[PDB]
C-alpha cells in the first residue's frame, strides 16, 4: 500500500475564515461562540451557537453559487483555500487520477423549509428550478465535482459528527490502493434554526451560559450542559508520497492510521467499547508514540466521559497518557464538518509546535482528575503524531491519526 | 484481493414488496406507477408517482420505529429479508467483521419540513427529540447499525441516484481488500410531496401522461417527457467468498467489477464521456461478455441518449451490444435507493433466466432504433454476467457487474 500524505489545508470555521485566524484563536483561546438572537426569538432553550465571520458574495461569484446552499458556499471556500495552499495547476486539479470525498451531516435544511413554504404560499413553480442539488445528501460532492471539474471518485459519505472523518479516511484508502493520486476530502455544515432546533429539542445543546456564550461550550468542566452548534467547512488535499515528493509539495503530515467501527448499542449515546476498538484500528498502523489527542469531547455529560474511559484504556492515565485538548471548547460543533476541522487544527498545532488549551474549565470534573486534560496552553513542544476522534449519533466511530513527515 | 459474493437480498419497491413480487412485476411487466392526487391538490405539474404498497406497523414494531422515517423503515423491511434470505444468526450479523454501508439521496424531508412547521406553530419542543436521527444525512445507516447491532464498518453513502451503487461498490472493496468479511450494503429513499416537489419545480418530472400513469415512465420512446419518482429500498448482504463457501450460503452472484467516475461538466446533464469512463473502469476486471445490460435511463429527453452513445462507444450497436432494458419505465425512480433496486432486479432475471421488456415503447426514438433495446420479454435465455449503471446529478457515475458463480 502507498503512503498518504496532506499537502494543503482550507477551513472556514467558527475560530477564524482560513488557517491564520484559526491558528491565532487556537493560540490564544479565542472562543468562536456567540449569542444565537434568532433562536432565542424562535423560543430555544439555547441561545448560542458557533457562526463563521465570512462574506462569501466576496469569494464566491454569482454563476458559482448557484447550486450552492451556505454550507456547501463555506465549502467551496474552503476548496479553493485548499487548492492555492497546495499550489496546484487547473491539469492537477481536474484529471481523471484526482478525486472528491466530500461530506455534511445533512443537506441544505434551510432549502428544504423554504421550498415547502413556498410551495404551500405561492406554489410548486415557486420553488425554482436549482434546489435539488442543495438538497441532496450529496451536495458538498456533486457541487464542487461539477465547478472543479474533477474526473475521479465523487461522492460524499455522512455519518453525522464522524462524517468528514470518514471521508478523509475513505479518501487515504482510495490512494493506498492505488485507485487515485490525488483526493480533496473534508466536509461541511450549514448553520440555520432549521437543523439547530432537531438538537434543542431532544435538549442536546448548552442552555445554562447564554448569557455568557463565550464560555457555553466546556468540554470536562463539572457543570457541561450539552454542546453548542456550529457551522463552516474544511478540506484536506491528499497524495500519494511519491505524487507529492516530484512536485515539491508541502508535507502537512502523512496519514498513518485510520479506524471505522459501530457501537451497535444506542442510536445518541456512545457504548464506549466501539471507541477503544476505532482507536486501536487506527493505532494498529502506528509505531511512533501519540503526542497530542485531539478528542470527540462535545461538552455533553453523557459524551465526554465513556471517550475518557477508551483513552484510560488504551494509554493508561497521567503523565503516560498523551495530553488531551477538547478544541470544541472554543469552536462548537459543526456536525459534517467537524472532523476535518480538528484534522487541520491538530495538524496547524504541529506545525506551530503548540497545544491548545482545553478551554473553559472553570472545575475539571473530578472523573478526569486524573488525566492530562491540558489547562493551559503548552509551548515549545515538538508534536510528531497527533491522534484525532470523530463520533457519530448511530454509534459510529472514525479516527485518524497523522505524523510529521521525515522520510 | 479477495472475491466478493451476493448471499442475501430484500427489497421493497413500486413494482413489489418482496424478491417474489418484484419478479413477478418484470415478467409480466407491470407497471409500478400511480397517480399521485396530493400532487395535483398541491398544484405539481408531475401528478404521478411509484409508491411501494407495504403496511410498515406489521413488519417493524413501535419501539423499532422510533427513530425511523419511512424510507429507512422501508429500508429495515429491506434488512430483514436480506438476513431471513442468507439465513444468518444473530452472531453473524454482529461481529467486527461484518458492516454496513447503507445510503439515501436525501434524509427524511417530511422530518426537517414537519420539524420547522411544528416549532413555528407549537414551539421547539412540540419537535420531539427523535428528530435528529431521521434528519441527518446517515439516516439508513444510522438506524439500522445501532438496531441490528452492527459492529464494523458504519457509515452512508450519498451520490444521488448513484448513491446505493456505490454503497455496494464501496463495501465490495472493503471485503476484497480484507477489512470486513460480510457487509449489509443497499439503501433507501421515502416518497413525500416535500422531495418530490424540488424535481418538479425543475420540470425534470413526466406531466404529459397524468391520465394515464402506468405508461408515464417510458424510458427510450420517442414522447418520453421525464422521470417518475418512487420511493423503496433495497439490500444485499455481501461476503467474501470463503465465508460464504463454507456457510453453505447461496450465492446469487459474484461482483466482478465496479466503476466510479466524475463527470466534472454540468450538474444535471450528463456528459456521456464520463459514464465511458466508468463503464470501462467496471469492465476492465471482467472477462466474460455482457448478457445483459440494466441502464440508467430514467426516461428524460437529455438523459437516456448519452448514456446509448456511451454504450455505443463501449459495445457496438445492433446483434453484437448486449441487450437492454431500462427497469425505470416500469418502477420510476427511486434515487437513493435505485442503485440497489436494479442489481437486485438484475440478479432476479439471472436466476429466472429471462430479460424483462423495456416497458412503454410505444414509438421507439429513432436515435435509438440501431440498438438492441428488448421490446417483448426474452425467455429460456441463459445470463452469466450482467451490468447495471446509476447517475447522479452532480456529474456522479457508478457501474456494477454481477455475475454467475460457477467456481
Ligand atoms: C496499542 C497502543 C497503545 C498505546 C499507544 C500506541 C501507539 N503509540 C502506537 C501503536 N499502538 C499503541
Ligand atoms: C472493454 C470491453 C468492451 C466490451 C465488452 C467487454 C467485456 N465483456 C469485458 C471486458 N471488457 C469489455
Ligand atoms: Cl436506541
Ligand atoms: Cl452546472
Ligand atoms: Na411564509
Ligand atoms: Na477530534
Ligand atoms: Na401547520
Ligand atoms: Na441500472
Amino acid at each position: 500500500m502507498r503512503r498518504v500524505v496532506v499537502t494543503g489545508m482550507g477551513i472556514v470555521s467558527s475560530i477564524g475564515s482560513n488557517t491564520e485566524e484559526v491558528t491565532a484563536s487556537l493560540r490564544e483561546a479565542k472562543s468562536g461562540i456567540s449569542r444565537a438572537e434568532e433562536y432565542a426569538e424562535l423560543g430555544f432553550r439555547c441561545q448560542v451557537h458557533g457562526a463563521p465571520d465570512i462574506d462569501i458574495e466576496s469569494l464566491v461569484d454569482r454563476r458559482a453559487m448557484r447550486f450552492h446552499g451556505r454550507g456547501t458556499a463555506w465549502n467551496h471556500i474552503a476548496m479553493d483555500q485548499a487548492i492555492a495552499d497546495a499550489g496546484l495547476t487547473e491539469e492537477e486539479v481536474s484529471n481523471e487520477r484526482t478525486g472528491i470525498i466530500m461530506g455534511s451531516g445533512g443537506p441544505s435544511t434551510r432549502t428544504i423549509v423554504d421550498s415547502a413554504d413556498i410551495t404551500r404560499e405561492k406554489g410548486p413553480k415557486r420553488v425554482g428550478p436549482f434546489a435539488v442539488p442543495k438538497a441532496m445528501s450529496s451536495t458538498a460532492s456533486a457541487t464542487l465535482a461539477t465547478f472543479f471539474k474533477i474526473k475521479g471518485i465523487n461522492y460524499s459519505i455522512s455519518s453525522a459528527c464522524a462524517t468528514s472523518n470518514h471521508c478523509i479516511g475513505n479518501a487515504y484508502e482510495m490512494i493506498q490502493y492505488g485507485k487515485q493520486d490525488r483526493m480533496f476530502a473534508g466536509g461541511c455544515e450549514d448553520l440555520d434554526w432549521t437543523l439547530s432546533v432537531l438538537f434543542d429539542a431532544m435538549g442536546a445543546m448548552s442552555s445554562k451560559y447564554n448569557d455568557t456564550p463565550s464560555t457555553a461550550s466546556r468540554a470536562y468542566d463539572k457543570n457541561r450542559d450539552g454542546f453548542v452548534i456550529a457551522g463552516g467547512a474544511g478540506v484536506l488535499v491528499l497524495e500519494d508520497l511519491e505524487t507529492a515528493l516530484a512536485r515539491g509539495a508541502k508535507i502537512y503530515g502523512e496519514i498513518v492510521g485510520y479506524g471505522a467501527t459501530s457501537d451497535g448499542y444506542d442510536m445518541v449515546a456512545p457504548s464506549g467499547e466501539g471507541a477503544i476498538r476505532c482507536m486501536k484500528m487506527a493505532l494498529s498502523t502506528v509505531t511512533s508514540k501519540i503526542d497530542y489527542i485531539n478528542p470527540h469531547a462535545t461538552s455533553t455529560p453523557a459524551g465526554d466521559a465513556p471517550e475518557i474511559e477508551a483513552i484510560r484504556q488504551i494509554f493508561g492515565a497521567g503523565d503516560v497518557c498523551p495530553p488531551i485538548a477538547a478544541t470544541k471548547s472554543l469552536t462548537g460543533h459543526s456536525l459534517g464538518a467537524t472532523g476535518v476541522q480538528e484534522a487541520i487544527y491538530s495538524l496547524l498545532m504541529m506545525q506551530n509546535n503548540f497545544i491548545c488549551e482545553s478551554a473553559h474549565i472553570e472545575e475539571l470534573d473530578p472523573a478526569f482528575a486524573d488525566m492530562p486534560i491540558v489547562r493551559k496552553r503548552i509551548d515549545n513542544v515538538q508534536l510528531n503524531t497527533v491522534l484525532s476522534n470523530s463520533f457519530g449519533f448511530g454509534g459510529t466511530n472514525a479516527t485518524l491519526v497523522f505524523q510529521r513527515y521525515q522520510g
